């Protein structure tokens, strides 16, 4: 399958994906990403304010794999997220936007063939109007990153949602808000399709 990773947002970002690595995008700018059939626990995302050296190790303020310019690792909160897994039961691709992990630049997650239309988008000003409490630099962290317990990160009990995820879900309908957000946040398409990521849509 392949994925569009557009940036048209009117700074670079530094696009990074597991698996596919990550280049730089200014502004316009766009990397096509083969991603086999068949992938698991598959991200795209945007990384803001990076400087790398020759040999592509540094930094990023947000979203940072390990200091690499091409991740082989997920990245450090915040980042919104394009998730998928593809091939999976019932001839489908499952995909998804979370806010689990945050938010740092706003990002629309498409579907582009198979007759597959229906896309997703989180693209409110959620770094403007982040919460004292979850605001960082360049984003606007989940609430289980800030407090880690729990109530926010569902490892055991009653996972609902919070005033924090609330914050993220009502503004962002379509996205994951907490970990088991599940009901209203699914999508897939019939298995095989191409995607879109679109950093500022």
């Amino acid at each position: 399958a392949t994925f569009n990773i557009q940036n048209h947002c009117s700074y670079t970002v530094w696009a990074a994906a597991v698996p596919g690595g990550g280049m730089q995008l200014g502004s316009g700018q766009s990397w096509s990403l083969n991603v086999n059939a068949g992938t698991t626990g598959g991200r795209v995302w945007a990384r803001t304010n990076c400087n790398f050296d020759a040999s592509g190790n540094g930094k990023c303020e947000t979203g940072d794999c390990g200091g690499l310019l091409q991740c082989t690792a997920y990245g450090t909160p915040p980042n919104t997220l394009a998730e998928f897994a593809l091939n999976q039961f019932s001839n489908l691709d499952f995909f998804d936007i979370s806010l689990v992990d945050g938010f740092n630049v706003p990002m629309a997650f498409n579907p582009t063939s198979n007759g597959c239309t229906r896309g997703i988008s989180c693209t409110a000003d959620i770094v403007g109007e982040c919460p004292a409490a979850l605001k960082t630099t360049g984003g606007c962290n989940n609430p289980c990153t800030v407090f880690k317990t729990d109530e926010y990160c569902c490892n055991s009990g009653s996972c609902s949602a919070t005033d924090y995820s609330r914050f993220f879900k009502t503004r962002c309908p379509d996205a994951y808000s907490y970990p088991k957000d599940d009901q209203t946040s699914t999508f897939t398409c019939t298995a095989g399709t191409n995607y879109e990521v679109v950093f500022c849509p």
